[PDB]
């Protein structure tokens, strides 16, 4: 793994805490570097979004990072998310009952539904990204 990949993995691990704001700022900064590094970041989010069951936090945290990247990361992040809208839409139905039979999947479904809606709302996203760049 590259350094950027280790950070993305750290920020999307099973640890029930995180990612932090600094974690997401760091990952966002990685998307403004080489195309190779940008692709390494998105590929690792892609890999985490494919996890299931007990590893549900990998999916929830990766959706958190991805929503942050669509608003603060490079424009290529928005392009990746739109090109891969299928993945995000599929996660709107994610299910995972834990040991006490609580469906921790609700967290993932909400985040996926919210991200699909943000990607749909092109003008809203444009103005939110412009405000981020303004600052
Ligand atoms: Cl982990
Ligand atoms: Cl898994
Ligand atoms: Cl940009
Ligand atoms: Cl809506």
């Amino acid at each position: 793994y590259s350094s950027a990949q280790r950070v993305v993995r750290n920020a999307t691990s099973n640890d029930p805490t995180g990612p932090t704001t600094f974690d997401m700022e760091e990952i966002s900064s990685f998307t403004y570097q080489s195309q190779t590094e940008f692709m390494e970041v998105m590929d690792m989010l892609d890999r985490r979004l494919n996890d299931k069951g007990k590893n549900w936090r990998h999916v929830a945290k990766s959706l958190t990072v991805l929503d942050y990247l669509v608003r603060y990361g490079s424009d290529k992040c928005v392009l990746w998310a739109k090109d891969n809208l299928y993945i995000i839409k599929t996660l709107r139905e994610f299910v995972h009952f834990d040991e006490t039979n609580n469906d921790q999947g609700a967290i993932i479904r909400v985040k996926a539904k919210e991200l699909v809606s943000l990607l749909r709302d092109d003008e809203r996203l444009k103005q939110e990204r412009a405000n981020a760049k303004k600052n």
